[PDB]
């Protein structure tokens, strides 16, 4: 809740697996949120904290739970190059189409870390690949322009 969610929060972004599982039967509360709003899913899925994803989700994390700027648990999965959690999320209803404030998807971010299973997981999901950012960039652009050279060939056909 409060006492128990400042301690889940630290867990979550620490690796601390068993504290969490602890912590979540004691009653914390699965969407509780830091200073900056964000909650144990958001910090567990950008730092790759499979275990502690999987028993949030368990506890009903919101899968969805979104900052004032827009992203989302799979946005930070996806750009940090977290194929295991991308997969889970997804599973459990994560919105495969999500827009940050600069219009980036999910998609955008995997793109940029050239992350092709995370890609391809996403598209099997309905990601549209045509989708353009704010500032007109595709997944192709974005692949371009960081010299994913392996990625933009690939995302070239789907042009
Ligand atoms: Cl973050
Ligand atoms: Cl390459």
């Amino acid at each position: 809740g409060s006492d128990l969610g400042k301690k889940l929060l630290e867990a979550a972004r620490a690796g601390q697996d068993d504290e969490v599982r602890i912590l979540m039967a004691n009653g914390a509360d699965v969407n509780a949120s830091d200073k900056a709003g964000l909650t144990p899913l958001r910090l567990a899925a950008r730092t790759g904290h499979l275990e502690i994803v999987e028993v949030l989700l368990k506890y009903g994390a919101d899968v969805n739970a979104t900052d004032i700027y827009g992203r989302t648990p799979l946005h930070l999965a996806a750009g940090y190059g977290h194929l295991e959690i991308v997969e889970v999320l997804l599973k459990h209803g994560a919105d495969v189409n999500a827009n940050d404030q600069l219009g980036d998807t999910p998609l955008h971010l995997a793109a940029h870390w050239g992350h092709l299973e995370i890609v391809e997981v996403l598209l099997k999901y309905g990601a549209d690949v045509n989708a353009q950012d704010k500032f007109g960039k595709t997944a192709f652009d974005i692949s371009i322009d960081n010299g994913n050279e392996d990625l933009a060939e690939i995302l070239q056909k789907l042009n």
